[PDB]
């Protein structure tokens, strides 16, 4: 009983089973459906041999379209009639046209409205895009309908940038230069994006709350909410996506001003014109948006499973993915959810055999992360003081895969020599890499910017159910899943993302006809979980974190340095921080000295607390700046782009734009604080390694 | 090497010794003086065997008056001409006539003015007394310079008081009705305050934030400081503290309304009218504050002493007091620092012959605690990590003495079994009791009020250092002392408090000349520590806490239940709360039960971490309503008076004056939030004592 038996008990036969089982029909949160999969998953789980398995409910905020009075968009004349209408579906795959119960295409937690106006094309609706607008453009969105193209950024920060620009509404659509591959057919006959397709997602900006109506406190059966115009996070103004066909149509007839360059226009047959308005001819028409989805407090459910520790039982280490899904979840997330089940599976096959885990193993199926991580937030957020003190790490299980091509991994510095070393014992299942490890294929396919011989690991963003472990509760955190070429594929994640065209088909005939990909996620995902829960001595390595702070600083210095006049003027110095920086690299030196060199269980313990309560300290009790949820002083979720990583961010924010503040002394006194927290962390951060007494 | 050795090696004769030599110049915090003192501390530590002593400086807000521009009162005549002038010193008593850097009274960080007006006499300037003067007497205090009499309440929250009504600026005394004890002679020749003495002492309303220019960070040599304007807690009033020949002298020409009841009225011979201004013949005249001190960032020292344990060195058991004196800190604090001292010596002695305790001891002499906890508060703010981690138990020591008749111990319900105990094993140094217990002499001249045979514990107020421990960190915190009767001593703590007259000689002649009660306090302060340190399983009492909390559920809904058609109209219910408290209760039962069904030391120390982190468990990282420092659910320190605890704060306050405000459902709602906080607080402290896995 060692981990070669744990992963060579793992088959891709099981999950391809589990793959279908999973996405024959709809699992939206909040649904009869859901629940009865997850009652599902928490008998299957029990006779896998888990010790307990329970479903943990909440009562939260969701948002559905209206049945009988559905979402779209018109162009409307000066006399009022709607001569040209969005879809009220996409065309349903082969097979699947009389599944029942398929939810339209909306924008969760639109407010309802039926603004008409004139169109801006404000491009990806990024910070840059509306500096690029009001600007240099001088176009005013003010009042006005704002058409964006999905990609480069989390959808929600669109929206807020679109509000805060002045805009009435939002239209978001999929671009064929952001969701059609060069080459391949659109489903079903290839993996791209069929003009009739739409990516469904929530715009809410929650910046880690939660539930919108309970930020703090579980959403359970006595819960007080807030009133909806205290909630966390909703958009002000109405939004709804549309595929690349009805796009065409409302872009079309765009006047007023022309792209300022190439990287605003996408591949459609249409000029990019920003607007406002259309072009003479048809400058007496508007757009007109009808929305009429509702936000509903609904019940949702998230099954827990436990393997109890023979040695440390309260020690958990959490494996844990989501369940529920836009409509038949074929990636997102029953790819990653199949490969937690076989996990499961796995694990029990030992436990039957006699064999426990030495920390206890806690496997989660999430609900409700479409709609804002709620799930996995309500719950970590009932169980806090637990995961606080007991929380070994977090593995992540949403999609296994984005593509085909080679290994991607996420996670924490204090993961980097788990995650070598285990790939280095682990078979590439890639073509032309017969007989290698997987080190070697992932090492060679995407190589470190950094360091020779080494793969690329990236940080930790946001957008998944890591995020409360690890920004707020400051738990070890990682994930990792097969992704495309990022050097040859210049689209955005993959194309079906979020539409009724992501079935088991998809993964089946396009993706991982063999499942190998998958075996071998689950092998990452799996060995990872195993390490954790087992090896004596936790699996992390201070070291790692002490070069990456390094270069984190490094990087926020250079951004400062691009101010030296404003530096001089306000005595803006990072010295405090090099100095945090140089002390964490020497007293992590001596504390892995020390774990190498010391039979005493207490000593064992006590240095295991030290590595466990090492991404602990990088928690600031008191958050970032107007964001108490992000509460990790190295690491947040990008202000610009919820899915993307920033390494010291509350310098960064400061720093930002910072040309553009009306009082700089205010502006560089707030940059001065940001640098006082940070050394201030890294030191106590360091320190927390130092010889307790 | 056992607890009977540690305590048995503590004398009397050494505690007396220490005194004398802490007592002979004044020790003010931020001078020379209290630097060389920390300096001696440190060595002799070191000297005593403890492993290191160091010293931890910080650089804080301070106030001081300025030296050639003394402050001072006038009554002024219509023509300018100050015709009567507080004193600008105390006479100093025998001996000490030339001691030089006697601090004059003042009170810490008034802002300068010289604000002249009419008086208004506020009684001790509570929350209610300003009620009866705006609500019941329609007396304005905008523009007023207002007097209050020291007594009841924090001085702080006066000043809080006296500002939000509008004063101009505060006057406080001290009236023979608070600090004169009938049949007692003043200093030199009793124990009374004479007419020349002042109290001084720290307006502050810092609400556990420590340096004003530093909240959340420890004010070290590259702390980001805010600006004097955006400083926690300063008044923006001046105030000055005077005597009651001085009072007497302001007080007797009070014209306006007569006082609204015998409550109102001190022991001075003056009629105590309300005012405003004075009587016909003298209502020309006015009075006039002169304040000139200074708010200065000024280096501070505390002394940190380190006994490493040899089973579980990373569990920390504190024993801290300050050092700091506002004269010669006869009582407040070197009758505690002497005790402290002498402990050090005990455990050193018994280190020496090759004893060293199970867990680790840390000793501080804590620096600028009278200028608002600042020492302790910045050492936790930069040892905030391994304090919450690793902290088993804080015990304060500041004034050993404040009586001679019994003892007081106000603690965590944690340590309720643990004082029990340790009193029934010590001696009662009673004049009656020789050859019976503390718990015995203590049990009959204190009895607790809920239980028969048992004596009188308190919750713990605020004021004193253990505040950053207990409030904001969630560590299991105690103190103990010898105090008067209760029951016939109806005066004001002990009258000499903070004045120039408390000294050796005040407590070698009057209060302990056989230093017996300081030996008493050292054998319960340092048993205490003793077994919270050597004990194999923590001596924490998980059950007492169940039954406290039931109290205060009672306690709170009782409060609520005052307003029965709002509790209907706004569905206020309780029942979650008490599910909460039974839940804990049952749960607490069954953890007793394993506690004491379990030779293996992971269970021991799983067990151990349970028992550590309970306390811990009611921290809400989201703090209370705009006091993001106190963060402890069910105790903080009583937003009307930090010197007294207050329990369910949140629903408390939620509750407070709720009649008065303007929009019921608004007030009730937050009633109801509190609550849901409160109950899931209880829960999930409760579940910390449920089987981990
Ligand atoms: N030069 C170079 N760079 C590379 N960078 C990376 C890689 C390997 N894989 C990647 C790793 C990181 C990135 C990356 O950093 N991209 C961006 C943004 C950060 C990021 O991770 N972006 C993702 C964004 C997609 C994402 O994370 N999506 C989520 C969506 C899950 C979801 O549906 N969540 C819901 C709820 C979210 C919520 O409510 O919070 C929703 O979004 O609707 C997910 O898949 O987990 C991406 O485009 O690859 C950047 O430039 O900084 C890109 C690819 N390879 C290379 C390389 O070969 N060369
Ligand atoms: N019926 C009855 N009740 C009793 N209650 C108690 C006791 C035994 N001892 C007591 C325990 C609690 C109380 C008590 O709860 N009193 C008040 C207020 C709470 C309290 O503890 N009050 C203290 C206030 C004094 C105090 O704590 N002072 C601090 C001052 C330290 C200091 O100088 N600090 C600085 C800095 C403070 C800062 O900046 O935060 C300063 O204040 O300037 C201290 O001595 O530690 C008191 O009057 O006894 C109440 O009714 O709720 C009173 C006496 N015995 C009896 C009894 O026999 N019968
Ligand atoms: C990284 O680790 C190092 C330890 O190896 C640590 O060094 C510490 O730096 C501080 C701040 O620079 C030192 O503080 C000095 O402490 C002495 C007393 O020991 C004081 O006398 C000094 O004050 C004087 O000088 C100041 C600067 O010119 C004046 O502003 C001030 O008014 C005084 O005149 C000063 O406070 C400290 O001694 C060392 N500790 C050591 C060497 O052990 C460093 O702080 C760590 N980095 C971080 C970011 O924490
Ligand atoms: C104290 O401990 C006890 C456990 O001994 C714990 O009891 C729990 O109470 C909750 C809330 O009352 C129970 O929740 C119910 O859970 C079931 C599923 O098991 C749901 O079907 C219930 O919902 C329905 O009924 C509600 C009330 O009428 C409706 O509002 C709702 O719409 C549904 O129709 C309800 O959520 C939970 O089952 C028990 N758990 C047990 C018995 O193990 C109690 O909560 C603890 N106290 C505190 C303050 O935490
Ligand atoms: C997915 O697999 C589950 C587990 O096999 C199937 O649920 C079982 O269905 C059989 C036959 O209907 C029942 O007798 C069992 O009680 C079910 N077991 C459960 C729920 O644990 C389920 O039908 C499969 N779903 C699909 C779409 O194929
Ligand atoms: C777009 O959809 C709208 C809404 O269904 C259509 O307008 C309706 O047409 C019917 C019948 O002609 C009228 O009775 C309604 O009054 C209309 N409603 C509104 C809101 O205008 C419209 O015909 C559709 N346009 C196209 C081109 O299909
Ligand atoms: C990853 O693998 C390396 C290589 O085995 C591990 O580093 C070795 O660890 C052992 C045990 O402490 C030492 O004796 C060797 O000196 C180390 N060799 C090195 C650093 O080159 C490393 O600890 C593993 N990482 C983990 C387990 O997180
Ligand atoms: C308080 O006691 C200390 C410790 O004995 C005295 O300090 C010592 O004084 C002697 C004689 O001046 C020196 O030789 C030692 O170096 C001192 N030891 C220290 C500072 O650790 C101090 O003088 C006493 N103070 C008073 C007021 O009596
Ligand atoms: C109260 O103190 C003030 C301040 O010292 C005294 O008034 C001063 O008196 C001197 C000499 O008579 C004058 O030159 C100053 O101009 C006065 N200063 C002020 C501010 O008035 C005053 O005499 C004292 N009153 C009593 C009764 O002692
Ligand atoms: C205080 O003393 C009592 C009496 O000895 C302790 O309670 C006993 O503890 C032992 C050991 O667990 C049990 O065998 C007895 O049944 C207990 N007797 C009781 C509760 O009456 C108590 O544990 C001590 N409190 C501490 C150490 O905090
Ligand atoms: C949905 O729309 C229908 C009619 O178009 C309306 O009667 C109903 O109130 C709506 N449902 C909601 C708001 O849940
Ligand atoms: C944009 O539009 C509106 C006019 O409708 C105006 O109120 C607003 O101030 C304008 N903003 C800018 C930056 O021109
Ligand atoms: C799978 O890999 C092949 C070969 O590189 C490639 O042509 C194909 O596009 C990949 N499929 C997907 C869905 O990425
Ligand atoms: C104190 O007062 C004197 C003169 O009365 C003045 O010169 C000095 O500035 C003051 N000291 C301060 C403010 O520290
Ligand atoms: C008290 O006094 C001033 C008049 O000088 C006035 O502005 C204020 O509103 C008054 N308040 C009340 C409650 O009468
Ligand atoms: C000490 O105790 C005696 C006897 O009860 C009492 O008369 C005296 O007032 C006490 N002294 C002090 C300072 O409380
Ligand atoms: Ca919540
Ligand atoms: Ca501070
Ligand atoms: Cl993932
Ligand atoms: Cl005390
Ligand atoms: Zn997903
Ligand atoms: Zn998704
Ligand atoms: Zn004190
Ligand atoms: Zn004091």
């Amino acid at each position: 009983h060692n981990m070669k038996a744990f992963l060579d008990e793992l088959k891709a036969e099981n999950i391809k089973k589990f793959l279908y089982n999973f996405t024959q029909i709809p699992h939206l949160a909040g649904t009869e459906q859901n629940f009865q999969l997850a009652k599902q998953i928490q008998s299957q789980w029990k006779e896998f041999g888990l010790d307990s398995v329970e479903l943990a409910h909440y009562d939260v905020l969701l948002s559905y379209p209206n049945k009988t009075h559905p979402n779209y968009i018109s162009i409307i004349n000066e006399d009022g009639n709607e001569i040209f209408n969005t879809s009220l579906f996409e065309p349903p795959p082969p097979g699947y046209e009389n599944v029942s119960d398929i939810v339209p295409p909306f924008s969760a937690f639109s407010p309802q409205g039926m603004p008409e106006g004139d169109l801006v094309y404000v491009n990806y609706a990024r910070t840059e895009d509306f500096f690029k607008l009001e600007r240099d453009m001088k176009i005013n969105c003010s009042g006005k309908i704002v058409i964006a193209r999905y990609g480069k950024v989390f959808r929600g920060n669109k929206v807020k940038n679109a509000q805060l620009a002045g805009a009435k509404g939002v239209i978001l659509y999929s671009d064929p230069a952001d969701y059609f591959a060069p080459g391949v057919k659109s489903y079903p006959d290839g993996w791209n994006l069929p003009g009739g397709g739409v990516q469904r997602g929530n715009i809410l900006n929650l910046n880690g709350a939660g539930d919108p109506l309970t930020p703090g406190y579980p959403a359970n059966e006595y819960a007080y909410r807030r009133g909806i115009a205290e909630a966390v996070g909703l958009p002000s103004i109405p939004v709804h996506p549309i595929g690349y066909y009805d796009a065409q149509k409302l872009l079309e007839k765009m006047g007023g001003s022309a792209p300022p360059d190439s990287s605003w226009r996408g591949s459609l047959k249409v000029p990019y014109n920003v607007g406002p308005g259309f072009t003479g001819n048809f400058s007496t028409q508007k757009v007109k948006m009808h929305i009429h989805s509702t936000n509903e407090v609904t019940r949702i459910y998230n099954v827990i499973g436990t393997l109890r520790g023979a040695v440390e039982p309260d020690r958990y280490v959490i494996l844990g993915g989501h369940r529920d899904s836009w409509v038949f979840g074929g990636i997102d997330p029953q790819s990653g959810a199949a490969v937690v089940h076989e996990i499961v599976r796995s694990f029990g096959t030992l436990k039957k055999e006699g064999w426990r885990p030495r920390r206890t193993i806690l496997f989660a199926s999430w609900d409700a992360a479409e709609f804002g991580l709620l799930g996995s937030t309500e719950w970590a957020e009932e169980n806090s003081r637990l995961l606080q003190e007991r929380g070994v790490a977090y593995i992540n299980a949403d999609s296994s895969i984005e593509g085909n091509y080679t290994l991607r991994v996420d996670c924490t510095p204090l993961m980097y020599s788990l995650v070598h070393n285990l790939t280095k014992e682990l078979k590439s299942p890639d073509e032309g890499f017969e007989g290698k490890s997987l080190y070697e294929s992932w090492t060679k396919k995407s190589p470190s910017p950094e360091f020779s011989g080494m793969p690329r690991i990236s940080k930790l963003g946001s957008g998944n159910d890591f995020e409360v472990f690890f920004q707020r509760l400051g738990i070890a955190s990682g994930r990792a899943r097969y992704t495309k070429n990022w050097e040859t594929n210049k689209f955005s994640g993959y194309p079906l993302y979020h539409s009724v065209y992501e079935t088991y088909e998809l993964v089946e005939k396009f993706y991982d006809p063999m499942f190998k990909y998958h075996l071998t996620v689950a092998q990452v995902r799996g060995g990872m979980v195993f390490e954790l829960a087992n090896s004596i001595v936790l699996p992390f390595d201070c070291r790692d974190y002490a070069v990456v702070l390094r270069k984190y600083a490094d990087k926020i210095y250079s951004i400062s340095m691009k101010h030296p006049q404003e530096m001089k003027t306000y005595s803006v110095s990072f010295d405090s921080l090099f100095s945090a920086v140089k002390n964490f690299t020497e007293i992590a030196s001596k504390f892995s000295e020390r774990l190498q060199d010391f039979s005493n269980p207490i000593v064992l313990r006590m240095m295991n607390d030290q590595l466990m309560f090492l991404e602990r300290a990088f928690i600031d009790p008191l958050g970032l700046p107007d964001r108490p949820f992000y509460r990790h002083v190295i690491y947040a979720p990008s202000s610009h782009n919820k899915y993307a990583g920033e390494s010291f961010p509350g310098i960064y924010d400061a720093l930002f734009d910072i040309e553009s503040k009306v009082d700089p002394s205010k502006a560089w006194g707030e940059v001065k604080r940001q640098i006082y927290v940070a050394a201030f962390t890294v030191q106590a951060a360091a320190e927390t390694l130092s010889e307790v007494a």
